[PDB]
């Protein structure tokens, strides 16, 4: 159940340290519909056969109601949801973990959160580890709501956090006193955008860069609260492009957990001190590929490809 | 339109830079629900009479309906019902003293999609009331992903502004404050100095050219607000400067003339603007917004608490 261990069993059961990213945007949804409606809803039908589609708890009465609209108020809700069910049913067998970015589930209103819950409900019935990338941040009082929403409502296994506002965040995010329970988190160390770090790098304390002070601070916080046992942990978000830095964290923080995005789209080099710099028992270095798989004409295949070339561990 | 202008008008209309915070949690809800229901729906019937409650777009048929989904005819709509009403309640009771209202997203998502429906209603309500608004969601992500937050915030909610955590990078602002396909501009407050205690390991103990991070980030915030011609368009990129950081405050105010500042932390985390807080960071007060939240929304007599802070801010403000 604990992350470390849930992530350990599944690693064996399938190897690979791939993390499929499920960030469906507005066009992913209209295309899946545009050419699903004009194909007799074959994929949605394939889904509807699944079975595990029954933990899902929001508008179950609409979700499992054979392909139809009227275009009813629930049209959009339908399809969006199914597009997600579709990807999962065809990619999970290659995934060690699924990572959903909250951001894409909120621009249309509550309808998108409903879907988020059904997705997390789904990934949860299959026993697939999850990551809600929302990189939360706020004051202890407030942060407590993100901890509830994330680990209590969605039953997620972990989530990303931005501790710039202060590292004590984690004590309210990774630990719930009222009921004990410990959770896992991923702190933002080095991100994947070009103007990336004139902060994570140009900034420093005694000439030790900011992403190191931050990386070090985050770890000393998981020492207190003793996550490591309890079967949880606090890891880092280190971009695929940040080759130099990746190799440094893996050396100074050798048994650490890493979540690295940026490959497949966002430009990338799977190999190269990425899956090498950061190597370890692979599940300690999750590679995330979203669009490269989710935007490809016929995925699973893409998945498989990544699985395979990721399975190329000459180590 | 234009945030600066919208902020400018209301100011002269009520003379005050008081930003009320509406961060409703569980106990505010159930207590509201029990009080009201104990003393037979005094405030709800009141809400049900307010003009703009008829313009809500989500489950309008439910919010308008003789006292509660009571539990006997729905139940499942109960929570939604009382939650939303507690908010209408606070806005109806304290809006006259507010220059701006600021809702923290964190309190609207813990219960799933039901809280978002309430949030949307709260924002539609203030919008009809035409009161400046701030969604404190302190967003941050790679651009083109951040656009989604931009849509949710300024398209769906039609909020005048949001708060932003620029740490991952400043270019993120290009996609939050500017649409660039509808040629639109938006306001924002980036986290500079926060009310956390250990709020300085990174914001202070970090430096670049003799400067502490919080200063450089404000500089990066601005240079970016210049690049996007948002200010020429009546929008802007301001700062979140906690109330318990007097020096940093005066510092910022001093070296950054005419900078919109958002400042939370009076009563709840200690402090009191009464003093240095609003003196430091003075100016034609919109520039300096004093967010007072839990001291009003959790107070037994909210219209009363809001007031107190009104005159208090009026006095010190001279
Ligand atoms: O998820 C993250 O923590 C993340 C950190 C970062 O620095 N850069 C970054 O792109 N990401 C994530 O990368 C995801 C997209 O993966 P792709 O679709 O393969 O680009 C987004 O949902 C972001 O949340
Ligand atoms: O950006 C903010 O909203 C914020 C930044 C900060 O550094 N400190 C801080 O307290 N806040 C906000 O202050 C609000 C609470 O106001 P109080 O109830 O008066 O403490 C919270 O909802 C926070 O979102």
């Amino acid at each position: 159940m604990g992350f470390k261990v849930k992530l350990e069993k599944r690693r064996n059961a399938i190897n690979t340290c791939l993390c499929i990213g499920l960030d469906p945007d507005e066009k992913d949804i209209e295309n899946f519909m545009k050419n699903e409606k004009e194909n007799n809803y074959n994929n949605i039908k394939k889904n509807l056969k699944e079975k595990y589609i029954n933990n899902v708890s929001i508008k179950k009465d609409i979700l499992l109601k054979a392909p139809d609209n009227i275009e009813k108020s629930e049209e959009f809700f339908y399809f969006f949801n199914h597009f997600c069910f579709y990807i999962i049913n065809e990619t999970n067998k290659y995934a060690l973990t699924f990572k959903m970015n909250f951001a894409f589930y909120i621009p249309y209103g509550s309808v998108g959160i409903d879907v988020l819950k059904n997705v997390f409900d789904y990934l949860y019935e299959l026993n697939i580890p999850t990551i809600l990338d929302m990189k939360i941040n706020d004051i202890g009082n407030t942060v407590k709501n993100y901890r509830k929403f994330i680990f209590e409502y969605l039953k997620s296994d972990s989530c990303t956090v931005n501790i710039y506002m202060g590292t004590n965040m984690l004590k309210d995010i990774c630990y719930d006193e009222e009921k004990n329970k410990y959770y896992s988190a991923f702190v933002l160390v080095k991100t994947t955008n070009p103007d990336s770090a004139i902060f994570q790098k140009n900034l420093s304390l005694d000439n030790k860069q900011a992403y190191v002070i931050m990386a070090q601070e985050a770890l000393n916080m998981s020492s207190y609260l003793n996550l490591e046992q309890n079967n949880e942990f606090i890891g880092f978000v280190v971009g695929a492009n940040s080759y130099d830095e990746m190799n440094y964290i893996r050396t100074y923080f050798p048994n650490c957990y890493i979540l690295s995005p940026g490959i497949g789209a966002q430009n990338g080099d799977l190999h190269k001190t990425l899956t090498n710099g950061y190597h370890k028992s692979y599940e300690k270095i999750l590679i995330n590929i979203g669009r490269a798989i989710t935007k490809n004409p016929y995925p699973q295949k893409a998945a498989q490809m990544y699985y395979d070339q990721i399975n190329a561990i000459l180590k």
